[PDB]
DNA sequence: AATGCGCATT
DNA sequence: AATGCGCATT
């Protein structure tokens, strides 16, 4: 109605309606009052397909949805058997050709007689996962059709028409055809993000920059603007899974992640650039509004862990209070680059991306080619796109274009008592919230 | 014609007649003086063929000879057409079937009228390693043959007939069949030394005993006595080559290989045990009797040490004043067990074996399977077979059952300005001996 | 889950 | 030199 970001967060069972007030709930999002569906295409990791068509107004729960997942065998069957009893619901497999890969984008395409609406998220789609959490939501606007006669490209400055289609075309799946041209007939032109994909596969040359962190990296060189005393701006991560990052932080973390996220300008420099990273104790999972169970959406095994404790002293814990959510526990993901003061941030991303190199992206064969496991999807807000040089801060989450960090700044780093949320190990000690004790059977 | 031992270093061109009188060169190895030779066996890693035949004595110089060595295809054709020109050399190559594994096992079987003479050493069979290097030899005595008439094992308390034999029907090769049977018409009781060989492979169970660092583990639980304390006995280990051992000392060096060379007695304890490794700087291969040609024999890669910098604390010089043998580089391979004075000695050993898990086997699958590369071989000595608790010391090289250490006690650590040698990286600064630079082409 | 990258001598 | 061990998700 009013703002420009156009950046909401899921409705939390469980806290003072002063919070929720702002947010959405998935039926919110799917109401009538946003136009007169007639088809919807959902891409996504997990799925209840029960819920999820109980979460579509009434009259529209009969018109067609295909759902994009990347689940094959078992986890195929099931998934096709749970979605027999509806008719018009297809689905696609997408390919996953490299091992331990996800199909991890969440997004929903959402057409209607009076346009197009795409909402890039990061929610799974079960109810656990739009309950009681902290989640990242981005609504399009109505994207009008274009008039048959007329001859428009349809496309924003931030060319995400053309980056949208590049990322659907890169599945093949045949199904998706008909949602390419959906989007060309469609009016992108009012879009003020950039679009940031991994989709799987080994990358060469040019080719390099058109997924991953090296996306990041090019859109970072080519659309944001240096600052002076750029390397004082620290870098801000923040996730709910972690992958394997190697023997130490040279491996990949601070040399070639860290990398393409300082970028700033087309001037390059060749540092202690502060990194601090978010992700949930073992603690702030303990007094969590579901408690222990929160730990089921934070899967950090303790076979990766052992193997990187360097990792651990660049770990912040999760503090909300600006959105009323330090109980409410982190699926979002999140990255950012503020000023060492926190008053302002250069840029904002939020994605599907989790810190791992099958989301982001790491070189193989010494420079030359980018691999990626898995499908991931976010948007880049950069002020340059705004006609400004940074954001500023909302000191509280809920005054015209500035920007609304989630999270409170700036980051607190762990306590000795504190150690990260791992879900392998038995948290025996003291009881949750609910009184409760955590054994993983 | 005195001592009990039986070891020795090879003659060094260039240092006072003083430290070369007790030493050997090879044809004193192969002089008629050691008996009537009949046929020999030279097992071995390198091999120059013409140099090796005018080793051996006009008399004895047509007499077969039956060469092992590892080489495949155009290594191979050249030893082979090497060979060509002398209708009495025979050869057997020894099958490694497990990659970036050597044939490295320095070995002579000398056949004679009068008997049999195993000899065990870490000279290659070129002038090179026998001309200014520091070398290790073991001769047996001279074996005499068993009566036909006669059923005697010929075995010594040491099993070493039993453990040479299992040794050489590990190759399969049928060449060796014949020197198998040579052996078992031999009386080889007077063996006061323990055998101890690496051979290629993976083995399970009660068979990860047979070869490598597990061999040395289970001879020392089984003939070596547990001292008072004994924890603050360290161990010393002296090499020419350096494998790849890995991301930190947990992953092999400290944990897997220290445990087995600080075990003594039955009863297991379950530590700061000083382990103290000899490897020459750049300073003494460019102060050498060579110079840097030294380097030739020392064959550290720069991409191999770059990876493991946590080792080269453990480093210490190359000394040997009481050998005279300094400059003269070592191309020997040695370990020990001394007391914290360094006085006394609990065991020696000498070995091809260099400090490479290729060498002394490394664990896979878990802690069930012990993989070995590369074929190698030593010898043990012990005092628990000459009636000892401990050996003493010489304090200089050249007064009854001392135990002769070739290097300086104790070992002194490296400088800071010293760093290792390693052979891929130019030594360009200062010049060496013979007033020469290094640049490796 | 099951492919292909990186590794390992003297 | 060219085999097979170990690795990599949310």
């Amino acid at each position: 109605k009013g703002n420009p970001f156009q950046f909401y967060l899921t409705r939390v069972s469980g806290v003072k309606p002063k919070y929720n007030s702002g947010a959405l709930h998935i039926k919110d999002i799917l109401s009538p009052l946003f136009g007169t569906l007639v088809s919807s295409a959902q891409f996504n990791y997990c799925f209840d397909v029960d819920w999820l068509v109980k979460q579509y107004p009434p009259e529209f729960r009969k018109k067609p949805i295909l759902l994009v997942h990347g689940d094959k065998r078992e986890a195929k069957a099931h998934l096709h058997a749970q979605a027999k009893p509806y008719e018009n619901i297809s689905l696609c497999q997408a390919k996953l050709d490299i091992a331990f890969g996800t199909h991890h984008t969440k997004m929903m395409l959402l057409l209607y007689e009076e346009g197009l609406r795409v909402v890039i998220h990061t929610s799974n789609l079960i109810h656990a996962d739009w309950h009681q959490k902290t989640q990242g939501i981005w609504l399009s606007p109505l994207y009008p059709r274009i008039a048959d006669g007329t001859h428009k490209s349809g496309e924003s400055p931030t060319h995400f028409k053309a980056n949208l289609i590049s990322y659907l075309t890169a599945y093949n799946a045949p199904s998706l055809k008909e949602w390419i041209d959906v989007i060309h007939k469609h009016d992108l032109s009012e879009t003020n993000v950039y679009l940031i994909g991994s989709t799987p596969g080994r990358f060469q040359g040019s080719q390099k920059d058109n997924w991953g962190h090296f996306r990041l990296k090019k859109l970072l060189k080519d659309h944001a603007s240096s600052m002076p005393n750029a390397e004082s701006w620290p870098v801000v991560g923040q996730f709910s899974s972690v992958g394997s990052l190697g023997a130490d932080e040279s491996k990949w973390l601070c040399s070639e992640f860290k990398e393409s996220m300082l970028t700033l300008g087309k001037e390059s420099k060749t540092s202690s650039v502060p990194l601090y990273l978010i992700y949930p104790s073992v603690e702030n999972v303990r007094t969590s509004l579901e408690g222990y169970p929160a730990g089921g959406s934070l899967p950090y095994s303790i076979q990766t862990a052992e193997k990187q404790n360097w990792l651990h002293s660049y770990f912040h814990k999760w503090s909300a209070e600006t959105s009323g959510r330090s109980n409410a526990m982190p699926h979002i993901k999140t990255y950012m680059r503020p000023s060492p003061d926190f008053s302002k941030i250069a840029w904002f991303l939020v994605t599907s991306a989790n810190l791992s190199k099958a989301a982001w992206g790491a070189l193989e064969k010494n420079g030359t080619q980018l691999m990626i496991r898995s499908y991931e999807l976010g948007v880049l807000f950069l002020p340059s796109a705004l006609g400004l040089d940074s954001f500023k801060v909302k000191q509280k989450f809920f005054p015209m274009a500035t920007f609304p960090v989630p999270y409170d700044l700036p980051p607190e780093l762990y306590g000795s008592k504190d150690r990260p949320w791992i879900w392998n190990i038995p948290y025996v000690k003291a009881p949750d919230t609910h009184g409760n004790m955590w054994v993983p059977s």
